[PDB]
């Protein structure tokens, strides 16, 4: 196969300061920060992600798994790793997105959010899952959660943990495919099923999936033929697609340049294929921006205008 030539940076811990965690969960915290290269005079807007101070070598595997896939990385819809620092623990360094993870922004902006907006990112979402696909890497868990807003035209995936080479040997059952959970299976379509689920979030606003239901109870549902209901404003057109996903053969299932040119297609005209009431009406925020609390960010750049050799 081919060589993976992507270069690890490191960094120092004097070099970023975490100002604020953006969360905590399990072992893991991850802050807001401010990241300053060595000579370079710019100042960037950071998430550092650090598991426990708890050093335990199994999570240490797996923290450096994930970097490893971030760091080879390179697209507008997937997020990358800036570099990691050694200090104590491992810690991975990532652009900071403001606005958050997707789920969690349709949820509070529900009543604002334009049907142009929900197709758009359905368009970006599916050229990131295309540019891994691309890679031939199953990211083996997309869900709206996993999808962070740089800004609400902009998104991209993230949360490589779970990923892995196709045909590799190397737990979210609702957002996963049949073949996968019965039969531990995971190819790009079975990514693809993932990604109908993540629309499915988008179009209900967050709605939880199989709200209710045991996760054991599953794959039987799904054994039956069950799937998830047309979302309120979603056209047929557009739960049609939804559908697909869903298939028991996999094979059936859309292709990711598929999905990216059929949404594309409708963004042309979204008003036809959601219908929300006063979709004219809604607009969303920009970005000066100065989420962290700093007077002097006359030099930030955003890790995005943020390049190296290579
Ligand atoms: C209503 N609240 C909800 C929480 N909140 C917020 C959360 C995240 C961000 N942005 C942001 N950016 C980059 C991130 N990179 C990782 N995670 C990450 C994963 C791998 C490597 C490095 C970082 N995260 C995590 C994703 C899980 C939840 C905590 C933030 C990231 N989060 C901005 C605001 C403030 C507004
Ligand atoms: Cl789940």
């Amino acid at each position: 196969e081919a060589p993976n030539q992507a270069l690890l940076r490191i960094l120092k811990e004097t070099e970023f300061k975490k100002i604020k965690v953006l969360g905590s969960g399990a072992f893991g915290t991850v802050y807001k920060g401010l990241w300053i290269p060595e000579g370079e005079k710019v100042k960037i807007p950071v998430a550092i992600k650090e598991l426990r101070e708890a050093t335990s070598p199994k999570a240490n595997k797996e923290i450096l798994d994930e970097a490893y896939v971030m760091a080879s990385v390179d697209n507008p819809h997937v997020c990358r790793l800036l570099g990691i620092c050694l200090t104590s623990t491992v810690q991975l360094i990532t652009q900071l997105m403001p606005f958050g993870c997707l789920l969690d922004y349709v949820r509070e902006h529900k009543d604002n959010i334009g049907s142009q907006y929900l197709l758009n990112w359905c368009v970006q979402i599916a050229k990131g899952m295309n540019y891994l696909e691309d890679r031939r890497l199953v990211h083996r868990d997309l869900a709206a959660r996993n999808v962070l807003v740089k800004t609400p035209q902009h998104v991209k995936i993230t949360d490589f943990g779970r990923a892995k080479l196709l045909g590799a040997e190397e737990v979210p059952i609702k957002w996963m495919a049949l073949e996968s959970i019965l039969h531990r299976i995971y190819t790009h379509q079975s990514d693809v099923w993932s990604y109908g689920v993540t629309v499915w979030e988008l179009m209900t606003f967050g709605s939880k999936p199989y709200d209710g239901i045991p996760a054991s109870e599953i794959s039987s549902i799904l054994e039956k033929g069950e799937r998830l209901p047309q979302p309120p404003i979603c056209t047929i057109d557009v739960y049609m697609i939804m559908v697909k996903c869903w298939m028991i053969d996999a094979d059936s299932r859309p292709k990711f340049r598929e999905l990216i040119i059929e949404f594309s297609k409708m963004a042309r005209d979204p008003q036809r294929y959601l219908v929300i009431q006063g979709d004219e009406r809604m607009h969303l925020p920009s970005p000066y921006r100065a989420l962290m609390d700093e007077e002097d960010m006359d030099d930030v750049v955003d890790a995005d205008e943020y390049l190296i050799p290579q």
